[PDB]
């Protein structure tokens, strides 16, 4: 039978045919990992930037803490400034009246 | 005789299967291309965003201190203030008492 080199010839087309396919198949089960991959690197993401803002909002805070802050210690400040001046002044006129 | 018509039929089939099955494969793996390129994109882009916030939590920590400094500060002021105080409260009693003998 001259038929075996066709036969041969469906054979390798048949072969080539199943090799190919096995490569659509394994390249498609890639892509859906990627695919998570992708997913994922996107999901993690978004979780990560509510913890930016959740930062960013206490850096808020903590501005208007600090103002507050130094506020309040200017004010201090004017205190003990001006109860060393009673001291002072005090002082002053004892010495005087020690002397007329 | 037997055309060989149906045979050289069955070929062209074959040769079709394996012609779509290749298209199958290389969209495949242009589009696995595809997803491993936006993930080597999000991995540095996660990347990214906790450099940029561990800095803004480096921020953070730079305005606790700087609260708790003041804090401090203000614990001294007010020691500064209530120290005086006692001490003029002193001259008075004294003057009073001067006054009175």
């Amino acid at each position: 039978a001259s038929m075996e080199a066709i036969k041969k010839k469906m054979q390798m087309l048949k072969l080539d045919k199943e090799n190919a396919i096995d490569r659509a198949e394994q390249a498609e089960a890639d892509k859906k990992q990627a695919e998570d991959r992708c997913k994922q690197l996107e999901e993690e993401q978004q979780g990560l930037q509510k913890k930016l803002k959740g930062t960013e909002d206490e850096v808020e805070k903590y501005s208007e803490s600090v103002k507050e802050a130094q506020e309040k210690l200017e004010q201090a400040e004017k205190k003990a400034t001006d109860a060393e001046a009673e001291v002072a002044s005090l002082n002053r006129r004892i010495q005087l009246v020690e002397e007329e």
